[PDB]
């Protein structure tokens, strides 16, 4: 049946899976301790101003005040109530015990600077608490690649391959693959390079390299006169240097925020003449993908040990005579 | 007339169209449960502090106060007095009623307390509203193909087509399509690959796979030498178990958010020697759409049977003799 | 001297330049409106509750209470009052007048709801001044073509050019430029296709269509035996129906959002053996860019006015005879 | 060892490192200055409103009112008084001492109303706050180019050459680069270009300017027979007025914001004849970067000092002869 359904649906199942700029990031709690310090620090301060101003105009004996006294604030009677009174303005609770008067233009010049303070404060911790609400950092892996990578033979060329797969049934768009053979050399004019990047081709120039990715894929590199593995056999593999870099880059279908998803094979750790156990079944009605044969493999005893360079150089021998 | 105006605009008109990174997704309603809980638990455990202190500092007996005796918090009488406190606190509603007095330093720390912990708790509410706001699933589909694909001769050469079009006036930055023929296989050596995907040329070398999408397209698919379908004629299209698969990607011009767009044709859905009946017509001083002739097909009777590998085939012994 | 300052810096200067997901852009102020409405409901309907409750426990007649006798909530002798209380729990004023007691439990659970549904309707207020805060539509137009194309001789090829700019001194990343003649057309089998869309090679293959934006830019189409203006004279030009599209794409350095900038030249807005007036002059240690220059264009009548196609026939007669 | 770990993990370590959408940027502080005159204009609006219906009424006469007689708003006795009130209102402070009272109509409805435009004011601050929050300007360049480029021998071929390098260690997805040799020329026909910009090939074609950049790399150019810079020898860069263009796209790996990093290199900044200082050295168990080294260079005496198109012509006379 259908592999793809006519919306674009997928038909598959998965089985079986086991300056300040950095303040966004500033804290994981230390921003909370920071903003209850903002706090602390505004309420202090604006109370200390209130109280020196409940001093200065003599409210500490008259808190209350009578017929012929105002004080500036209400009921202010101390350093405490001070800090109440502050309080009670930025957070806005406003009991009302003690409350603003009519009296000092300092005092109501105060409150209203306290006011537009306190917003301030506040709107900025709704700007933190954005910031380090959606700007992540340890994004889960969605992708996957095969434990090891094999080389074997496929439609007549001999081929390294490797699987990826998307442990997510979410789809990848505009999803390309690249891999480069890494390891030190000298060029001939002796010049030293520590480590060098040599591209693999799995296939750019006719653009094969754009994959299609659903149930895991098999990625083929066909290794031929213009391989990098072209001159290396099955001996060679068991002593040789190289690493291997494998990459699938994309962008993840919900966020749009390309990703590149990485990976590597020793020399040591690529299996020659083996293939991959077939992860994909159809029962009936629909696909299931069972991803307990994702890095499993098996020996093709037929796969040939030599050099894919030897290969080459036999059949005309097996040619001309 | 124009297709474009000199400023970019289309002339057509469209006519007859039918951790807890978990928690942005978290719920649709139970989110809101789930806050009205977070404050329900946050005011009631600080109810229940403000109980304690009024009951061991004997307020409940005296909860008004007098001339030798003051309360960590006034009126405090019972527990429900003491919610009712913790509540006004928080929300700063602050009636005033029950008030915090200068008396007890635990009181005054606990409401500095129960301020912050308030301010946190929704400046996070807002945020998780915030998430919840923007972070979509379900996005409506503004790509369409058409329901079959097509076989006619065009030019010349024997092709595979099918349709595409926006419902949307908006336009795609940097669309392409992609087309692949679906099924399995078994390889020279005597593998199996369950389903193979085998690319399907749309001009990708040449960047023809690039496409300006303001009205419905027709996608080309010529039939040749190094094409899937070469040796498929009409005959053997009512037999065969493939299935092709096509993708649209690009970019919606608000979002930039990039799109990919499927859908697939069953051998069995692919109408041969058909042609797709015109979307577009030219009235006076502008184009229209009509989209009801979207899916809509005729046939071509003039249009060959057989399978574009033997259409060529037959083309030399008409040369040679 | 320089053009590009070792930081990456530019050298030039400008002068002379004249469900309900609906809901984001759901509207100009009809939301504000909206959201005031919001309130309002949910202020009389809890008021009408209150006043219910006042109404069934006898409040009305002893709003204030006394010794025998305590209101669910204090002062409400009315609707008008009624509706005061809701207004001062929900906007947590609270000017405390009107204040809840501990009798009804029905009103503190109903207090206790209003703040919660007071909370999260603001928190969605704040959502809604933001999805409509930044979703913009109508977004400035950076990017300038030619009002007209051009054809002329440069270096030895006839070609059909046209010119880009960017009007802001911010970059465009990865840009690149398309072009399609746009016409209808009827196929060797005799199909008819209303408008046809055919590429125009602004030099895709070898990626010369990417292009680094600073000052403007003449884009170059070689007129050649691949181009469909391969057959066409500066006669045919004041004849012909054939409408020219061009694109060019990008990103916003800032924004990163994919723009994709159009503009057309109809056949008869096309110049033929012209050319375009520089926009780019050097003063000393820095580079000016006279941007009234841009659509300016002088004759250059050493062009030829043949096709491009005769042209090159012609040269073979003088080379076979 | 390995250079990529398994799961993607990087081996290397680094050291030795030294309408109104303008408004979103609209100001540093001038913002906060306007909000707070924001509030204040409402505020003062509100109070005049509140004092001129208290004095209407009569109140400012009987602020507290009597068995007979009963206020708009308790105790406006004045205009500060009256500030006060709106304020309280405003900012929901609502200490309670003045207080609205059941009597005006017009009063009560104006609270309505203040409340709604206090809350869509601070809504729109947390947007402003919004916008002003994140959406950057200036950030900090995170890519590196080496201050010249060298001209020397490399696998036979002679080769300009320049090297970059990410100072985080994050990745870039999708990164590539381009080149470009900038200077005047005049067209064959006699036609000015004050400024042409020329591709430099860096492999674009085969798609080897795509790289993988995790350490830094020396970015290459094979000068040959399609190379601008094939006729010039040693002694031509000590002359020639030219200027070389570098650029490095790519998307930051948390951002996916493309960037576009450049540098220039003059003809005079370009050193023939020369190497780089190898940044990678290899100690035991994982990698080191030692980033003092990335612009130092060393001649190399045996690099040819004239141009590569002499340097293939002379090749066929030692065949030739
Ligand atoms: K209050
Ligand atoms: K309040
Ligand atoms: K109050
Ligand atoms: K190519
Ligand atoms: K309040």
């Amino acid at each position: 049946n259908r592999f793809v359904k006519k919306n674009g649906q997928c038909n598959v199942e998965f089985t079986n899976m086991d300056m300040f700029t950095t303040c966004v990031d500033i804290r994981w709690r230390y921003m909370l301790l920071l903003f209850s310090l903002a706090f602390l620090v505004s309420w202090l301060l604006f109370g200390l101003i209130f109280w020196l101003i409940a001093l200065i105009h003599g409210d500490l004996e008259n808190p209350g005040g009578d017929d012929t006294f105002k004080p500036c604030v209400l009921q202010v009677n101390g350093f405490v109530a001070a800090f109440l009174f502050s309080i009670e303005t930025q957070t806005t609770i406003g009991y009302g015990f003690r409350c603003v008067t009519e009296e000092c233009p300092l005092a109501v010049f105060m409150v209203v600077v306290q006011s537009i303070v306190g917003c301030i404060i506040d709107s900025f911790m709704i700007g933190a608490i954005m910031a380090k609400m959606a700007r992540p950092k340890k994004r889960a892996q969605t992708l996957l690649f095969s434990h090891n990578a094999v080389v074997a033979m496929r439609d007549g060329k001999l081929c390294l391959m490797w699987r990826v797969g998307n442990l997510r049934k979410s789809h990848l768009v505009e999803a390309h693959v690249r891999a480069q053979l890494i390891k030190p050399r000298i060029t001939e004019e002796g010049e030293y390079i520590p480590l060098d990047q040599i591209d693999i081709d799995v296939g750019f120039d006719k653009g094969l390299d754009r994959i299609f990715l659903v149930s895991p894929i098999t990625i083929l590199h066909e290794i031929n006169e213009d391989s990098p593995l072209f001159g290396i056999s099955r001996q060679d593999l068991e002593t040789d240097d190289f690493e291997i870099v494998v990459i699938l880059e994309g962008m993840v279908e919900a966020t749009a925020m390309t990703t590149q998803a990485r990976s590597s094979y020793l020399a040591s750790e690529i299996l020659w003449g083996h293939r991959f156990e077939p992860v994909l079944f159809e029962e009936k009605n629909q696909y299931k993908v069972d991803y307990s044969h994702f890095h499993k493999t098996y020996e093709v005893p037929s796969t040939p040990r030599c050099s894919a360079k030897d290969l080459v150089e036999n059949k005309f021998l097996l040619s001309n005579s």
